[PDB]
């Protein structure tokens, strides 16, 4: 809009172009994502007008809606890096294990948040998950997958990533729990702790093999129900599950129990965001400020 100045391309986002921008009225520098037409249908404004409402320290702010023209512009607070770009940035070291703890503990407690007002991520990646100078990580993006479907291949064609998709997704649940979000976040901290990312399936079949491969092939008594899913198959290769202690060195038996439960393949058994906050990974959480040269 005229009330912004782009200072430059953040980068290609889900849904559209993001940029660092100012108003020229408050000065501040923010986030402006343009969302891709027909008029914009009124269940997509009220979702995301519902989301100016669920404010939480470790949930990235929606400061605007800004619905002009018959375009759609999501104005969010400002982070100058990623989790992503992070763990890349710390490949040769990776990230010391309190920080991981720190991150993972606070991602959790912005988690708890949502899943007690209902509302869920569904598109949880290394890439949406923000990081300050302070120590901060903050959950961006949070249920704008209600609001506007998570498509196969973005604006610009990039295929969106399938490594952080719960199993219950790939497996054809048309209903999405809560505990799609722990999945995923399960995924992310295992590949803070290895430096490699667990499950880089590069297409759904690959991506579900790959977690059979390693959590072994789901079936009834793991997971009652599942045969029954929209896109299981008899013809399933069976795989025996590994070892965690082989999955993820050197996390510790704790943070490897904590893993366990949020990879668990039964989205009913898998722990919840407020449970894992009670578990023994996190008696010795602390805040470290993480070395960030921007």
């Amino acid at each position: 809009m005229e009330n912004f100045q782009k200072v430059e391309k953040i980068g290609e986002g889900t849904y559209g172009v993001v940029y660092k921008a100012r108003n020229k009225l408050t000065g501040e520098v923010v986030a402006l994502k343009k969302i891709r037409t027909e008029g914009v249908p009124s269940t997509a404004i009220r979702e995301i007008s519902l989301l100016k409402e669920l404010n939480h320290p470790n949930i990235v702010k929606l400061l605007d809606v800004i619905h002009t023209e018959n375009k759609l512009y999501l104005v969010f607070e400002f982070l100058h890096q990623d989790l992503k770009k992070f763990m890349d940035a710390s490949a040769l070291t990776g990230i010391p294990l309190p920080l991981i703890k720190s991150y993972l503990f606070q991602l959790l407690q912005g988690l708890a948040f949502c899943h007690s007002h209902r509302v869920l991520h569904r598109d949880l990646k290394p890439q949406n998950l923000l990081i300050n100078t302070e120590g901060a990580i903050k959950l961006a993006d949070f249920g704008l997958a209600r609001a506007f479907g998570v498509p196969v291949r973005t604006y610009t064609h990039e295929v969106v990533t399938l490594w952080y998709r719960a199993p219950e997704i790939l497996l054809g649940c048309k209903y999405y729990s809560t505990a799609v979000d722990i999945w995923s976040l399960g995924c992310i901290f295992a590949e803070m702790v290895t430096r490699r990312a667990l499950f880089p399936g590069d297409s759904e079949i690959d991506q579900l093999f790959r977690i059979f491969r390693t959590l072994g092939t789901p079936d009834e008594v793991v997971w009652p129900g599942v045969t029954s899913m929209p896109d299981y198959k008899p013809s399933f290769p069976k795989w025996a599950r590994q070892d965690f202690s082989k999955v993820v060195p050197p996390l510790d038996e704790d943070g490897r129990s904590l893993l366990s439960q949020m990879l668990h393949y039964d989205p009913n058994k898998r722990i919840s965001a407020k449970a894992a906050l009670a578990h023994p990974f996190f008696q010795d959480v602390t805040k470290p400020v993480p070395h960030l040269r921007l």
